[PDB]
């Protein structure tokens, strides 16, 4: 298990202009394309990733090269970001998978946001930190998918995965 597969579970493949779970219109693994509820703004968007007429649809290997650009764009945020790094350098490979994979989820700035675990988190807390990333609108809203990632910091393991 790795990244990629982590991801690919959470987020679904679709290969058709959708909404997402906020009803913003999505695309393949999880790609934001809009935030504005029109779907020709959405159209445009995705044209202009793709770089093609693409008619809201896209092939399998168009979703898949979306999805490698997200991940290291991700990865890069993180090491970018003052907040992040450190965190993401304390930790052990899976945990640094799961904070990668919020990172992808809500942005950098969202996630540097959680000022309190992030630092719970640093500080090895496990228990403590799964409790206080409960207590967030991104685990209420998204329950299922945030118990995952909370039970990979608790664990270290992927067991939430299999
Ligand atoms: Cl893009
Ligand atoms: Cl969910």
């Amino acid at each position: 298990m790795n990244i990629f597969e982590m991801l690919r579970i959470d987020e679904g493949l679709r290969l058709k202009a959708y909404k997402d779970t906020e009803g913003y219109y999505t695309i393949g693994i999880g790609h934001l394309l809009t935030k504005s509820p029109s779907l020709n703004a959405a159209k445009s968007e995705l044209d202009k990733a793709i770089g093609r007429n693409t008619n809201g649809v896209i092939t399998k290997d168009e979703a898949e090269k979306l999805f490698n650009q997200d991940v290291d764009a991700a990865v890069r945020g993180i090491l970018r970001n003052a907040k992040l790094k450190p965190v993401y350098d304390s930790l052990d490979a899976v945990r640094r998978a799961a904070l990668i994979n919020m990172v992808f989820q809500m942005g950098e700035t969202g996630v540097a946001g959680f000022t309190n675990s992030l630092r719970m988190l640093q500080q090895k807390r496990w228990d403590e930190a799964a409790v206080n990333l409960a207590k967030s609108r991104w685990y209420n809203q998204t329950p299922n998918r945030a118990k995952r990632v909370i039970t990979t910091f608790r664990t270290g393991t992927w067991d939430a995965y299999k």
